[PDB]
């Protein structure tokens, strides 16, 4: 868990610079330098300012603590000063300062604009500081301030609490959390600033300090600095956590009961004996919803959805999710229920969603929620419209409630993941992270505001509707054919007259690891991949992936993806190298093994294809000339209904697409009961 290591004494000397641009109007610029570092926020040093020149002579010297275990840029950038408007930037650059050893000094020129700065390294004296890492994540020293009380203004920069500001006078307190390592300093004021010093890595003692006011009775405080009481709300591992691996357990003997039936077994399985099973879906909206639908319901009808222990998606196919397991027996239950459900909402004109009674609803929930503490994004008004096209109405539903459809293993794991702004974050009723990082909190406390793994302030668990809205997010970061260009108006009409942390605020990363304004996002990566990153976290051994893929082209780009971020990570996965004739017309399922790779998953791959189901109205029986039109799905060419866009499907087109699914996954029993079977003797 922890670590000790000494911080280093950095001093960066700021020498001069070369060719500084003008600014506009003839006018030399009058020139200083900034300098921050990634690790110190809230902290900045500045040279003194100079003026009219193009070649600046400044010649300063600044100190930091660096601690070595820990990935430190320096920012160094020039301004031009102006005595009335914001100063304008002129050169920028960052600097890894790994290239600095100690006790060697070290010239930079940092480049038509020059930058000359000098670089010395030095060992110190102090204690070292005590890290909380994760070999990837490190947890910073955290050291907490106290102030007691006996238009009051107390400032400690660097400092996740910036500014604090009482207005009474009877027996108020303060806490100040702070990285140790800082060296900054309290200041106090009700004129005159009064300041204390903090010393980086010191033992703090009692301080009493009066403060006048102006000009009357003055007030007195007590300070003293601590290590922060809290401990860690976010967890920082790359193992699986404990309520997974209890949920394992119970999952694993209903997976054993399922399977032995499923194969007419001989005897009962042990729970190292049981093949870890996982669905893996693609994004795809409306199109994605159903066809998931389609393909769990064939799961249900042959008896396989109890062999599985895991069910991950993206974008669309958590919709699905969502509804699903709303419901905490679903997967014992009919599905035919939830179908209809999804079927009729999705075939309801979306009209009146964007209708100023529900618009004045939306405007008047988040305003209630900018009131609470909630920055206000675009992906929380997409959570709104969302659950009123998805449902008629608020949903009050919960994602740490989902708990609920675990306790006694009776449906899979539901794996949420999103790709956020590239790092991927997966979302469980257990538990929500990075993967990368290995940084996970419960999700109740997803969305509370945190500072250095601590939690600052609980805010309330969110509606389920609101992570629909990041998971499925289709909007560009700064919004600033003919169908839905009109509900752009009525809404941006009536929502005029109207910044975002999260979970790993303060954390910092372990040393040895001219016309285009955009209504949505853009990178292939949020619309062409699939949910692998949840199979391939590190605890979770999956023996098969049933990977259902939602693509109207490229059927097989997801799985190549996962192929790429497998090998990138050293993992044991098949090549997908389908063939020609594989990439013209695929077909219901396809089989990807390598017993040439050994511990790599069996793969069974669905895409999204008529073929067979065009002359079989069910899995062997041939289509009737009464039932020809009930294969033929619109799955290419114009007037297609399953577009990404389209989020209105008349039941008639609900039901093809549904059908065809369910088939596709019905048809292919043997390959999956195959596998199953060869999931058996690689499990042991
Ligand atoms: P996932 O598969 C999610 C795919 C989501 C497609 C949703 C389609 C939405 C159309 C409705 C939009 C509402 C309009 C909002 C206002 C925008 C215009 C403002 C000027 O990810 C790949
Ligand atoms: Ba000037
Ligand atoms: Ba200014
Ligand atoms: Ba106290």
């Amino acid at each position: 868990q922890g670590e000790a290591s000494t911080c280093w004494q950095l001093t960066v000397r700021v020498l001069e610079a070369r060719n500084l641009r003008w600014a506009d109007l003839l006018s030399e610029a009058d020139p200083y330098v900034i300098l921050q570092l990634s690790t110190a926020p809230g902290m900045k040093f500045k040279t003194k300012t100079l003026t009219d020149t193009s070649h600046p002579v400044w010649n300063e010297a600044f100190r930091f603590l660096i601690q070595s275990q820990v990935k430190n840029v320096l920012e160094l950038s020039i301004y031009d000063e102006d005595s009335v408007t914001e100063d304008d930037i002129c050169f920028k650059v960052l600097y890894d300062i790994s290239e600095v050893l100690p006790g060697k000094l070290l010239r930079k020129t940092f480049s038509e604009e020059e930058l000359d700065v000098e670089f010395l390294m030095e060992e110190t004296s102090d204690r070292p500081e005590n890290l909380i890492t994760n070999k990837v994540i490190v947890a910073r020293e955290l050291s907490c301030l106290d102030v007691h009380l006996d238009e009051l203004e107390l400032v400690l920069k660097g400092s996740y609490e910036d500014t604090q500001t009482s207005f009474l006078g009877t027996a108020s307190a303060f806490r100040f959390h702070y990285m140790a390592a800082l060296e900054t300093e309290l200041s106090g004021r009700l004129a005159g600033y009064l300041t204390v010093p903090l010393r980086p890595l010191t033992i703090g003692k009692e301080v009493t300090m009066d403060v006048p006011a102006p000009n009357a009775p003055g007030v007195r405080l007590q300070l003293k600095a601590e290590g922060c009481p809290e401990e860690l709300a976010v967890h920082l591992g790359f193992n699986l956590c404990a309520e997974e691996q209890a949920f394992l357990s119970r999952r694993k003997q209903v997976v054993a009961k399922a399977l032995k039936q499923a194969l007419q077994l001989d005897r009962d399985l042990q729970e190292d004996e049981v093949p870890v099973v996982g669905i893996m879906a693609t994004g795809g909206g409306a199109r994605a919803m159903t066809s998931l639908y389609g393909h769990l319901l064939a799961l249900q009808k042959l008896g396989l959805l109890d062999c599985v222990t895991y069910f991950s998606g993206i974008s669309g196919s958590t919709w699905t999710m969502a509804h699903l397991y709303g419901d905490p027996e679903w997967s014992q239950r009919d599905l035919e229920g939830p179908i209809r459900y999804a079927r009729e909402h999705l075939a309801k004109s979306k009209l009146e969603v964007f209708s100023p009674e529900r618009l004045a609803s939306y405007r008047r929930e988040l305003e209630l929620r900018a009131e609470q503490g909630h920055p206000t994004t675009f992906v929380d008004l997409w959570a709104l419209v969302l659950e009123s096209m998805l449902h008629g109405q608020v949903m009050d539903q919960k994602l740490s409630g989902q708990r609920a459809a675990l306790e006694r293993g009776q449906n899979p794991l539901p794996l949420y993941l999103s790709l956020n702004v590239k790092e991927w974050v997966e979302f469980s009723p257990y538990e929500v992270g990075f993967l990368k990082y290995g940084a996970f909190v419960p999700p109740e406390l997803f969305g509370s505001e945190f500072f250095m793994g601590r939690l600052m302030r609980r805010i309330p668990e969110p509606r389920i509707c609101f992570l629909e809205a990041i998971w499925s997010n289709i909007f560009s970061l700064n919004l600033l054919e003919a169908s839905w260009l009109q509900p752009g108006t009525a809404l941006a009409q009536a929502f005029k007259g109207f910044r975002s942390p999260n979970f790993l605020q303060g954390l910092q990363l372990h040393q040895d690891y001219p016309k285009e304004p955009r209504l949505c996002l853009v990178d292939a990566a949020y619309f062409i991949n699939t949910s692998s990153p949840s199979m391939f976290r590190p605890g979770r051994r999956l023996d098969l992936i049933l990977s259902f893929d939602y693509s109207l082209s490229a059927p097989f780009e997801a799985l190549q993806q996962t192929e790429l971020y497998c090998r990138a990570r050293g993992l044991p996965f098949p090549r997908v190298e389908p063939s020609p004739q594989d990439q013209h017309q695929p077909r219901e399922c396809h089989l990807f093994s390598d017993p040439a790779c050994p511990e790599a998953p069996i793969l069974l791959h669905f895409p999204l294809v008529n073929a067979s189901f065009k002359d079989h109205s069910a899995p062997g029986v041939q289509r009737s000339p009464a039932e020809l039109q009930g294969g033929q799905v619109d799955l290419t060419g114009a007037t297609c209904p399953y577009t990404l866009s389209n989020m209105t499907y008349k039941e008639e087109d609900f039901e093809r697409l549904l059908r065809l699914s369910d088939y596709n996954v019905q048809t292919s029993q043997g390959a999956i009961l195959q596998a199953l079977r060869t999931a058996l003797k690689h499990r042991t």
